[PDB]
């Protein structure tokens, strides 16, 4: 099974922490990432939140999904994943401002679409897809993860997630539908990731008020500016972006179509 016996993991450098967990770099048959719960004696809800996450990760076996490696219960409840040298797509695009070639931007898009197509086939709705959750292993291979460390009521069980408003579909901002999170809300988030790749920027860079952005997207008054895409961005890519970013969720394509469209436009370059 996937349970790792006590004393096998060497916990190293602390990377970060939030209200729910703390991530460390470690050693277990090579470099690993270790995410521990902040409490040693968890409540029935905290333990259920932990088991829910292990439950989703253990269903994944795909090169574009962060490789789950096992979990521990002793001395603490922890999740073990592969350790990746590299940086998140967010870090590359918006912090160090890496200038990838169009061919590589399309390659990153194709790889993300593969991982998302895989998750949706396993009935997993991510609910927090964004460039921060796309890791570039050796600055080349996409590893989709969920790197948030904050307490979330029913994360892998539902309720609205915050701090990722730029990637939030209009119906996710509103919270008026019977089921606001869907494969289509993940597709909208993916449409924002495509915008980040093709422009090198975060949407709505010219609006300095976050509350106004939330209000406007939800009302359907604001959409990303597609004329900001790089001069050599293929027309088929700009077309795909507009379909993913549709205000009405029913008008959005699903990942089998998205992946087929990227595979086809990557051939024509
Ligand atoms: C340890 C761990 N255990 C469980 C999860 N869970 C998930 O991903 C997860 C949970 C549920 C569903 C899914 C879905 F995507 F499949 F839908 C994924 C994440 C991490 C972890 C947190 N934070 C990290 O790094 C920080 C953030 C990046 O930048 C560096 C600091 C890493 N890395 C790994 C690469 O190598 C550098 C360190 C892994």
């Amino acid at each position: 099974d996937w349970e790792i016996p006590d004393g096998q993991i060497t916990v190293g450098q602390r990377i970060g922490s939030g209200s729910f967990g703390t991530v460390y770099k470690g050693k277990w048959h090579g470099d690993v990432a270790v995410k521990m719960l902040n409490v040693t004696a968890p409540t029935p809800q905290q333990l259920q939140a932990f088991k829910n996450e292990v439950g989703v990760l253990r269903k994944t076996r795909h090169v574009n999904i962060l490789l789950f490696m096992g979990y521990s219960t002793k001395p603490q409840l922890a999740i073990v994943t592969q350790w990746c040298e590299g940086s998140s797509l967010y870090h590359h695009l918006h912090i160090i401002e890496t200038k990838f070639e169009m061919i590589k931007l399309i390659d990153i898009a194709r790889q993300t679409a593969q991982g998302m197509d895989y998750l949706h086939a396993k009935s997993i709705i991510h609910r927090d897809l964004k460039s921060n959750n796309i890791f570039l292993h050796e600055d080349l291979t996409v590893k989709i993860g969920d790197f948030g460390l904050a307490t979330v009521k029913s994360r892998w069980s539902f309720e609205q997630l915050s701090g990722s408003i730029l990637w939030m579909a209009p119906e996710v901002i509103r919270m008026q539908d019977k089921n606001p999170y869907s494969f289509q809300s993940d597709v909208y988030a993916f449409g924002i990731v495509l915008y980040e790749l093709m422009t090198g920027q975060l949407p709505y860079s010219n609006i300095n008020n976050r509350d106004q952005i939330i209000f406007m997207v939800g009302r359907g008054y604001l959409s990303p500016d597609l004329s900001k895409v790089r001069s050599n961005c293929p027309k088929a890519m700009k077309r795909l972006m507009a379909e993913c970013l549709k205000k009405k969720r029913d008008e959005r394509p699903l990942f089998p179509q998205i992946l087929a469209s990227i595979e086809l436009l990557a051939r024509s370059l």
